[PDB]
């Protein structure tokens, strides 16, 4: 597993940490991290399923679209806060929930991003993990303010009274939420992973029952007061079916690119999705949240400007709170709320209701390319033009 | 040819190849081989035409398609049997005809592939090559199991008493079809094999550069085994195809070894099988695809675009030269594994269920050739740096 | 801040830089400029908002256009000279606004721009910034020639009073034009700036974020100068320009120093002119571009889609840098040779030629982004080789 | 200029250069050209306008091309020979003209191509350039075959007379054609070249009249009898503007990417051109030759497949003949000819009047493509899949 010399490198490389002010994006946390966590924890965390395609294309498709900003509009006053599923929140933005987070910090675990969410000005909405390493009560009493809120995800067990119990469990603990994850009947293939531990139904698990279906989640709706959002999906048909069924909203996501490899970017799903919801006349019915790839600012204005109700982070989060724990969660979270605002000014509007379509340039939204392969020979031999020189010393 | 300093290094890499369940993906395979083959048998087998801009499009094209995977389907039980010219299979795909298997696996070549596919759980055809290192004889003989089937790829030879003579014997024999190849009328330039080697050349009398459909259509009458045109790579031969009623075609290109430039099988069966509808054609013919496929979900792909079955050449005439018989039996494990894990998450139980629907196809066209590169520009532009440890 | 191995190392360099007529093209001087300028003087200038995609892109838009020259013209005489703001000038394009010019150049900063901008035989347009280095007297008092013209870059203040004086000053002291910029309400984040020095703090009292039109309709009114909003970035603020009655606007992201993601000004310009032409607005107003532009042809592309002038600054803060005035004149002489030259191969003799029939807007739109790249495949993949030299 | 350790250097390689029937390709001449010409022979071959990006361009638009072979066609029997401006031709190909031949072959120069287009058993045109370093006469003698063609390109002298008597002599000669050259009124900046010279209209020079009109070409016309093609013509408007003053042809070209940098791929202009040529009831009245970038048969094939009646190279036979003298190329000239029979077998037609464009996939032919510029932190931090490794030694 991990080594002596893998143990003193990163000891000493730990105790290098820059300090936490420091860091200026969320993608330096990703390099420490990278770094100083364990083998198994960096692949744990790092990894996506089989050639991880579609965990890089969902942060890529942000990129396929581009902003129409308005100029000569007072932005003095701005603000990010929003509403979602029922509570109101500082931010248009939350941390999705993100199984043993004490590979990366041993100590606290879940109970520091609780920490990290609630102890700064900016409260921001906690997803907690069924597979968590701590516990839902340890979670839940580490909330340091009354006035974030957490969400419960939760796989559903083959053995239902476990999960009824955990459910009436997680609701008399104060969750406000049941996010149900669909993506995941079958364990999806991480090799990063799967190399270390050389140092076809076995991708199943009764612990989450791959044979949950539309009845189930039903069912579910009757058994509690807590709303309702299945987490996990892809395609527009079934964020259609979750609207009918009337749950209260629904997660386009990919599990990080973890599961299926090539599911679309979420922003792509999210597109295209909420412009057939007002034609089938469904517009409002279900609040949308994306996740995945996302790591700006702007990329969160893209999501909420395409209408989603607000966008989760797993990874970021993840790596923050394994190099710099509580704090670190914090410093995450205001590094994306102060990109959310200043660019939210430049785009000349003043609250998260204001950032509609019309501020996105989406004409090239489907250009997701694959080029002819290199031609070798002729780039190999090809010599391209060169800079001046200075004088020979 | 094979130096002293070539041979002491990869016995000695041979030695270190890590343990069979050890590898993890088909690409595995390809790597420990490209260290251990001779040069000869690894440019043989590695090489496609030219410039081999078709040999990487093939696989590339995969990646033009995305999937729009259903949830909240029971995906507990899953199959992913099939039946291919008239024949149950346990698994969608097939090894296809690669000829002088014995380059890479010197004792048993074929006879490794053919006991790889019926020594497990999982009997996979086989495509016996006309060019193969062993004996028809040999091939059939070698096979495990009764279940398991084999095809025999067949070569029009100039002398048609020696391609009638073949058909009868490989029939006798017992393979389930009869796959003729037409995309190697003449032999595509290998560079990367002709340089270690130091137009009519490329005509040899073994292989008939003046087959035609009429020859086809005797063909028909000549066996009773299926036919299979192996190398279609336009809509109008898949048609023609159908019309002179054969069993099936294989969209092919010979794993970008004939010509370049030839477009990626899973974009010409894309654009084939809606055609054949509308022709009033389907289902008259099975249509099979090779090429670049590397992966469970290129092959998911190709089912759900209507392809009876997939191929896969050298993939597992990697396996078959690093790990033999054992290592095609893994390749096979492996893949066998990626489309039912895959098949789950996709939210469908069985072959029958993979369509269209399941593919989002809008991008399908985006083969692109970027504008050149401003080098001076690029060369001169410092982009953004991560963060650093504190100094030491 | 900067070491003594950084300033023993670029003052060796400082006197190895090439002889200013070795300098070729404007990438030179940036080349010189990246090894020579202090660290912090280089990260104020080459940096971008957050990943700088809008910066780059900026530039590679104009590679998305292609010519359509005409051939067999007598092109034996060429005028790149137009008009801007009511002033006749001899080159298509200006220097645009660019604060702290002392920072690359600590005894003349803007001073040493104006004297290159007129000292030669083409007199070119000169921005001054509101943030500049030097003070406004100075700058103008600097102007070598009285034919030069001289352009007052504003930032309202919060403090409008400071704001109505800084103008009368201007005006009193000859500038031509007003841009008032509205792109930077807020301050960008250039990341590589705030490594070095290692929401509501974007926001200073000096740079006004409640500026909207009404305020430039009433800016119209206290002065006679012709004004020009510089930072427009769709299509519905130039329409808006345009009704208020404002003589241009500047379409431009400030470099890509703002807002991430904001579109290339030349895509935006594309899609702008024949937007006001069908709302019955052509010519009403006088559209400028800039971000990104480094060659003649850039220019040409911009005047061909009906730019009334192109802008650029870094590169002459770069020649300014390392070259001083001598530097910021040999600038403006390469890249006046760049458009008469290409002007010739264009096939036309006059600004009032280029048109938009010259370009090929075909795609225009192609800015992609590819599917992430298949490391495994394309990792193993083994490509072609050159053939080799005997062994020695 | 030349250094001694570059003279040295390169006389060694030169003594290494590999035997001339291990040459597979074209490139393999570049690359050795590369390594052995003088600084500024290559740098005087090798080189285009400014960034070189039309240079490029011409070769990669062949990549928008893909073929829709047909199979089961007998193709025992190829035939690969045309005809070009009157004159029978044994290949579809032709040698461009390259002005100081003998910058890369000080003592044959344009003899050399001469030889190597005429001493094999496929005699290939040779066009020869104003600029040439060897006289007209000492070309034209060189030929060793009778049934050879030899073109001349002609650059229009501001002194007419110049003009008027070289045509009189190159008519004398026995070329069979005149290509004059319009794309270089004014000389185009090749910044290799520059550099190596520190070892506005100064472009302009009256030996090439930038004052050429159609007028002029109309004159032309009628002061000789020599078919007539106007060479680097670059839009459709003005392949038909040649059209109606009835010259024979013209090339579809843009001086190898050294005049106008963003000239469009000429393959482009000829896939748009034709079609246009025939809804303008001018079919066949011209002869569409193209040039730039080509470097394997199958470029070739796509250009004849668009209706082009010739295609031209520069470059690559510039380097053969540097490299290896005549032999080369010949050895050129039969590479060429076999990578043009063997695709043409695989392509399933047998002749050059068979090569038409449903032949062609051309669907694509307009993904000329510009990226979003790459997100560096998220590639940079980011951590690919790797390859299972071998057992520690
Ligand atoms: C290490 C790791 C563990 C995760 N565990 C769970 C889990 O137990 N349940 C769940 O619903 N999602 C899980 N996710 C998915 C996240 O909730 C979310 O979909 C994803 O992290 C968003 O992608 P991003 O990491 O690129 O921001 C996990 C993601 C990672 C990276
Ligand atoms: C080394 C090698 C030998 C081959 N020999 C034959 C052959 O004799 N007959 C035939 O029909 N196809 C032959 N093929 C082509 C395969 O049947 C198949 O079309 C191809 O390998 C699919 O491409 P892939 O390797 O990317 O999967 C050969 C391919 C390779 C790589
Ligand atoms: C170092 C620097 C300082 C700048 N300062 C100003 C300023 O004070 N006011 C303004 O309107 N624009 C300012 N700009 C933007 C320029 O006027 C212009 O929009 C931009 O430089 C064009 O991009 P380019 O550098 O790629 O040519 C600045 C740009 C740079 C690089
Ligand atoms: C070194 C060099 C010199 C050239 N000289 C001439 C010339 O004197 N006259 C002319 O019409 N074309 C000239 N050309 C252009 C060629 O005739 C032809 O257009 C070009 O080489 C085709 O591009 P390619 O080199 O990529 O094949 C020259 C090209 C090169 C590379």
């Amino acid at each position: 597993g991990e080594t002596k010399e893998d143990i003193a490198r990163k000891e000493q490389l730990k105790s290098l940490l820059p300090p936490l002010d420091n860091i200026i994006n969320l993608y330096d946390f990703e390099y420490l991290a990278s770094q100083t966590l364990t083998k198994q924890a960096w692949a744990y965390y790092s990894s996506g399923a089989n050639d991880e395609v579609t965990h890089r294309e969902n942060h890529n498709a942000y990129h396929r679209i581009f902003f129409k900003p308005k100029i000569l509009v007072d932005v003095r006053k701005v603000d990010i806060s929003t509403d979602m599923l029922g509570s109101h929140v500082d931010v248009p933005f939350y941390v999705s929930a993100t199984a043993l987070c004490k590979l990366g910090n041993p100590l606290e675990g879940e109970k520091d991003v609780a920490r990290g969410c609630g102890q700064g000005v900016t409260k921001v909405p906690q997803m907690i993990s069924t597979l968590a390493s701590c516990s839902p009560e340890e979670i839940i009493e580490a909330a340091p303010s009354d006035k974030q809120i957490q969400w419960y995800q939760l796989y559903v067990n083959s053995d239902r009274k476990i999960t009824d119990d955990l459910v009436k469990n997680v609701e008399k603990l104060g969750v406000k939420a049941l996010f149900v994850t669909v993506d995941a009947p079958s364990l999806g293939q991480r090799e990063k992973d799967m190399k270390l531990k050389f140092s076809a139904s076995r991708a199943l698990s009764k612990f989450i029952d791959p044979s949950l279906t539309w009845k189930d989640i039903e069912e579910l709706k009757k058994k509690t007061k807590l709303p309702i959002v299945i987490k996990g999906v892809q395609r527009t048909e079934d964020v259609i079916k979750a609207a009918e069924i009337g749950v209260s909203g629904v997660v386009l996501s990919n599990h990080g690119g973890r599961q299926l490899d090539f599911s679309r970017a979420p922003i792509e799903v999210l597109a295209e999705t909420m412009p057939i919801l007002e034609q089938r006349n469904l517009k409002d019915k279900l609040e949308v949240f994306v996740d995945g790839g996302v790591r700006r600012g702007t990329d969160v204005l893209k999501a909420l400007c395409l209408g989603a109700k607000g966008v989760g982070l797993g990874r970021p989060f993840l790596y923050a709170n394994s190099c710099y724990g509580r704090n670190g969660v914090e410093k995450a979270i205001e590094i994306l709320r102060d990109e959310i605002e200043m660019s939210m000014r430049l785009l000349g509007v003043t609250s998260i209701a204001e950032l509609k379509p019309d501020l996105l340039d989406l004409s090239t939204l489907k250009a997701r390319t694959v080029g002819v392969p290199n031609d070798v020979l002729y780039n190999e031999v090809y010599e391209g033009p060169t800079l001046t020189e200075f004088e020979d010393a």
